[PDB]
């Protein structure tokens, strides 16, 4: 679903504090080449909050669907899926249109 050419205009909004290009910098978030089907805390080189540590120890992999969920509300997600009920997030950001999540995705399909 979605349109990868409406999702990289979107994508625009991450574009503060992510970069997407391969080898790019950790500017707020860290970057998101490849992060598609890649596991949470998926670059070895950011500090990430423990509860993406605590995802990755659980197995969870960026999916379409887990994508989805969490660019709606990162900080329910990382609860809901880490266990830890003291999760943080420094992400904070969401997306609320339901046309934007899909074709973001569809663009971070394209980046590995
Ligand atoms: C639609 C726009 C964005 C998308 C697609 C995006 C996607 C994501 C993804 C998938 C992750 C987790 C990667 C991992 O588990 O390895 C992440 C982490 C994070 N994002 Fe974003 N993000 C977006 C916008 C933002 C913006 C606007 C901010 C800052 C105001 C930001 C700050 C962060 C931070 C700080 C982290 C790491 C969180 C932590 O360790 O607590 N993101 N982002």
């Amino acid at each position: 679903e979605g349109d990868a050419a409406a999702g990289e205009k979107v994508s625009k909004k991450c574009l503060a504090c992510h970069t997407f290009d391969q080898g790019g910098a950790n500017k707020v978030g860290p970057n998101l080449f490849g992060v598609f089907e890649n596991t949470a805390a998926h670059k070895d080189n950011y500090a990430y909050s423990e509860s993406y540590t605590e995802m990755k120890a659980k197995g969870l992999t960026w999916t379409e669907a887990n994508l989805a969920a969490y660019v709606k509300n990162p900080k329910a997600f990382v609860l809901e899926k880490s266990g830890d009920p003291k999760a943080k997030s420094k992400m904070t950001f969401k997306l609320t249109k339901d046309d934007e999540i899909e074709n973001v995705i569809a663009y971070l399909k394209t980046l590995k």
